[PDB]
C-alpha cells in the first residue's frame, strides 16, 4: 500500500487542504513569489478563504510560507479571493485582490508588503480606505472580481480590468489610476461579450511578434499584439488583437467576440482554469500559473485530506504565424531529469503496443515524434465545424482509424486494465487538404466509480507533410499534461487509477490505426521530486 499514490512529485500544491486560483504571481528582488486561493479549514470550497504564499528561486523548488492575505478589514472580512501582482516604479509591489465584504459584496482591495526588508515578502499590510473599488452602477454584489496585473500607459495612467458582467454579459470593467489607490472607471470595457456569465481572472497582457520572449505589461507598439484572456463558462478563452491606450480599445485580429465555442482558442483543452500570467525580466519572458481542478469526488477530496493542483509553470508566447500562443513548461524543469530512455528509428505497426522499460512512468517527461507514412490514406473528414473532444470522447484509443490513434499510453497498469492515452488522428477533406486531431482519451483512465473521466480532444495547427508530430508528456501521478507540435495545442488531465495504490506504473508507445507509423526519435526521462520545505508557525 503506497501513501498518498495522487500527491505530485514535482507539481507545485500546498502540505495539504483545499487549492484553487493561483494569485499575485511574480519575480522580486530575485525570489519568484506564488500565492493561490487557500481554505485553511478542509479539502473543499469553504466559507473562509485566504492567500496561502510559497516563494521559490527556480519556480520548480518551493518553500511554504504562512498565508499572506487574510480577512482583517471590513473590505474582505468575509474572504480574500482572487487578485494580481504589478510592481510599481520605486520597487514596490502592489498587490489588488478582491475581497467580500460585511455586507457580502465584491470589492477591490490593495495591500503591499509592510517589510520590504523580507527576502520573503511575509507579512502585508492593507490601504486604510479599502475598498479602493466597488460595482459600478449596474452591476451585482456577486459578479465583480478578480483585477488584473496593471500596466502604465505612456501618459503616465495606470490601467486595470475587473472581471464581471451586465446582465449576463462578460465584461472586462476598465479602470484608471496615477496614485494607483484612487481609480475612476473607464466608459466602456476594455472587452465583452455577450451572454458568457461572469468574466472571471482577466488577463490582459502583450506579446512581441516574431519571439518567444515576454514583455513587461507595460510595453505597447507595432510589433506587439495583445492578449485578452478570461475564465466563463467552465473554461479559459483569449483572444489575439490590437490594443490603442488612447481610446482603450481592444480590437479582436479575428474580429470576433468570444461566444465561448469551438470557435475561440484557449490555453489548454482539459482540466485548466482561473490562469494568471506575470513577465519574468530575469529571464525575460512571460510565465503561466493555472489551477487543476479535482476531478475525483468531494468525499474523495475530504478522504484524502486535500485537492487542487498548478500545472507546472509554462513560457508563453505568440506562434511565427502570429494567429495563436504557445506555451512549454519552464526550462528550470530539465534540472529533474534523471536517467534517459531513448528510441529512435522505430517502427509501429498496426495495433501494436510497444513498453519503455526503465523510466519512473508516474514521475517521468516524455518526448515522441511520429514520421507519418501514406498521408493519401487519411479518413475523409471535413473538420470544419467538427467539436473535437465531441470527436475524441466518441473515438478513443479503442476505435481504429487509418492514421491513428498513435501516441502514448500513460499512467498505464502492467496488463493495460487502466490507460490514459495521448494520441493523434490524421483526417483530410474532400479536397485533400489535412488536419491533425490531438486526444487525450480518460475513458480508461480508471476502473473507479465516480470519477471524471471525460475525454478532452483539439486540432493542432500544423502541416502533417511537412512537418512530424511531436508530442511532449509531463507525467506526475494524478496529473499529465500534454504538448502537442511544440506547445500549440495543451491539454492537462487529471487521472485516478486503482493500481497506483498497490503496484508501479507503465508507460507505453502505441498505434492502433491500419496504418504503420515511425518513431523517428523518442525521449523519456525520470523526474525526481521538486523540494518543498515549510517554514511557517
Ligand atoms: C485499440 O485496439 C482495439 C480496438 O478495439 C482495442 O480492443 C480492446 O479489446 C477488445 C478488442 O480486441 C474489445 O473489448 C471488448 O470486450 C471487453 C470484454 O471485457 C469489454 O469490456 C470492452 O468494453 C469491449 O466491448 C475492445 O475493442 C477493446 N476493449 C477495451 C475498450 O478495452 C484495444 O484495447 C485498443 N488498444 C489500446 C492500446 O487502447
Ligand atoms: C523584516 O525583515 C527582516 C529580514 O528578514 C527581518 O530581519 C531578520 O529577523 C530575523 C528574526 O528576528 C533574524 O534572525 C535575522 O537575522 C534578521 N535578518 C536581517 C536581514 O536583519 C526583520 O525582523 C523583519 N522586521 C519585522 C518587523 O519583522
Amino acid at each position: 500500500q503506497i501513501e498518498q499514490p495522487y500527491r505530485t512529485g514535482y507539481h507545485f500544491q500546498p502540505p495539504s487542504n483545499w487549492m484553487n486560483d493561483p494569485n499575485g504571481p511574480m519575480l522580486y528582488q530575485g525570489v519568484y513569489h506564488f500565492f493561490y486561493q487557500y481554505n485553511p479549514y478542509a479539502a473543499t470550497f469553504g466559507d473562509v478563504i485566504i492567500w496561502g504564499h510559497a516563494v521559490s528561486y527556480d519556480l520548480v523548488n518551493w518553500i511554504h510560507l504562512d498565508p499572506a492575505i487574510y480577512p482583517t478589514q471590513e473590505a474582505d472580512s468575509k474572504s480574500c479571493w482572487s487578485g494580481s501582482a504589478t510592481i510599481l516604479p520605486g520597487n514596490i509591489p502592489a498587490m489588488l485582490y478582491t475581497g467580500s465584504d460585511s455586507k457580502s459584496r465584491q470589492v477591490q482591495d490593495l495591500a503591499w508588503p509592510k517589510n520590504l526588508s523580507d527576502p520573503f515578502l511575509r507579512e502585508w499590510v492593507k490601504h486604510p480606505k479599502n475598498p479602493l473599488i466597488t460595482p459600478p452602477e449596474g452591476v451585482k454584489d456577486d459578479c465583480f472580481r478578480d483585477p488584473s496585473t496593471a500596466w502604465l500607459g505612456p501618459d503616465g495612467v495606470w490601467r486595470i480590468v475587473v472581471g464581471g458582467d451586465r446582465d449576463n454579459n462578460g465584461m472586462a470593467f476598465l479602470y484608471q489610476s496615477t496614485d494607483f489607490v484612487n481609480w475612476k472607471r473607464y466608459d466602456q470595457p476594455l472587452s465583452s461579450a455577450d451572454a458568457t456569465g461572469t468574466w472571471e481572472c482577466p488577463d490582459f497582457y502583450p506579446v512581441p511578434l516574431n519571439s518567444t520572449n515576454g514583455l513587461d505589461t507595460s510595453v505597447y507598439g507595432g510589433s506587439v499584439r495583445h492578449v485578452m484572456k478570461a475564465g466563463f463558462e467552465g473554461h479559459d478563452w483569449y483572444t489575439i488583437g490590437t490594443y490603442s491606450p488612447d481610446r482603450e480599445n481592444f480590437l479582436p485580429q479575428n474580429g470576433l467576440s468570444l461566444t465561448g465555442s469551438t470557435l475561440d482558442l484557449r490555453y489548454d483543452y482539459g482540466q485548466f482554469y482561473a490562469s494568471k500570467s506575470f513577465f519574468d525580466d530575469a529571464k525575460n519572458r512571460r510565465v503561466l500559473w493555472a489551477w487543476v481542478p479535482e476531478t475525483d469526488s468531494q468525499a474523495d477530496d475530504i478522504e484524502k485530506g486535500w485537492a487542487g493542483l498548478q500545472s507546472f509553470p509554462r513560457a508563453l508566447w505568440i506562434d511565427r504565424n502570429g494567429k495563436q500562443l504557445i506555451q512549454w513548461p519552464v526550462e528550470e524543469i530539465e534540472e529533474l531529469r534523471q536517467n534517459q530512455v531513448n528510441l529512435q528509428n522505430k517502427n509501429l505497426k498496426p495495433g501494436s503496443v510497444l513498453e519503455i522499460h526503465g523510466i519512473a512512468a508516474s514521475q517521468a517527461d516524455v518526448t515522441i515524434s511520429f514520421k507519418l507514412e501514406g498521408l493519401k490514406e487519411a479518413e475523409v473528414l471535413d473538420t470544419t465545424l467538427v467539436d473535437p473532444q465531441a470527436l475524441c470522447n466518441e473515438r478513443g484509443a479503442s476505435s481504429r482509424g487509418a492514421l491513428g490513434p498513435f501516441g502514448l499510453l500513460a499512467m498505464a497498469s502492467k496488463d493495460l486494465k487502466e490507460q490514459s492515452a495521448i494520441f493523434f488522428r490524421v483526417f483530410q477533406n474532400q479536397l485533400g487538404r489535412y488536419s491533425v486531431l490531438m486526444c487525450s482519451d480518460l475513458s480508461r483512465s480508471t476502473v473507479r466509480s465516480n470519477i471524471d473521466t471525460t475525454s478532452y480532444g483539439a486540432f493542432v495547427d500544423i502541416d502533417p507533410r511537412s512537418e512530424e508530430i511531436s508530442l511532449r508528456n509531463l507525467i506526475d501521478h494524478s496529473i499529465i499534461e500534454s504538448f502537442g507540435a511544440g506547445g500549440k495545442t495543451c491539454i492537462t488531465s487529471r487521472i485516478y487509477p486503482k493500481f497506483v495504490n498497490n503496484e508501479e506504473a507503465h508507460l507505453f508507445v502505441f498505434n492502433n490505426g491500419t496504418q504503420n507509423v515511425k518513431i523517428s526519435e523518442m525521449s523519456a526521462w525520470s523526474m525526481k521530486n521538486a523540494k518543498f520545505v515549510v517554514d511557517q508557525s
